[PDB]
């Protein structure tokens, strides 16, 4: 009934600020993967590889900002499971079972748990983008194929529908991780 708690709201802070890093990578990956990519000149297909190799980096920060962010939120929900629990030999078996004494780190966890939901499907369509941004590098290095341009025009925008959902994710996840700050600070 002491120490975790505070444990817990610094873990939940830092999520926060994961969160709020996670919202502006993708954001700037998106500024590369706008206008058209095009394979049938050299210098436009070096142009393109660095507006991929730009924003892959930026997804590189997200993913890893990502893959933080669930971890502290993972870490704080058991935090509370334990600390929580009346018996030090047991945890509770979920967060809406937390004696309401400790509505605060509750109603936290209950967001907390959300927004790892939001946390893994932007993990999951960021992989996804990769992927067409991969195929595009594919694409670029085949010049010659009949069509290559409407094919990564086809990859191009799927990559930015795919990162579109991502940064739909984090917003609401950080608003998620925001809002459970709040509940405890």
């Amino acid at each position: 009934a002491e120490a975790w708690r505070s444990r817990f709201r610094e873990r939940v802070v830092e999520a926060a600020e994961r969160w709020e890093s996670v919202g502006e990578s993708l954001a700037t990956a998106l500024t590369h993967l706008k206008s058209p990519m095009h394979a049938g000149d050299e210098e436009e297909a070096a142009a393109a590889r660095t507006r991929i190799q730009l924003a892959m980096g930026e997804l590189v920060d997200a993913s890893r900002n990502l893959a933080s962010a669930m971890s502290l939120m993972k870490v704080a929900e058991l935090l509370a499971l334990h600390g929580g629990s009346v018996n030090p030999s047991t945890h509770l078996g979920e967060i809406s079972l937390l004696g309401d004494q400790y509505l605060a780190e509750r109603n936290a966890g209950i967001k907390l748990l959300e927004a790892g939901k939001d946390a893994r499907k932007a993990y999951i369509s960021v992989d996804g983008c990769r992927g067409n941004l991969d195929a595009i590098l594919l694409l670029l290095d085949h010049p010659r194929v009949p069509c290559v341009d409407d094919f990564i025009e086809e990859e191009l925008f799927v990559a930015g529908d795919n990162l579109q959902g991502a940064i739909g994710n984090a917003k609401l996840g950080t608003e998620r991780a925001v809002g459970a700050r709040q509940d405890v600070s």
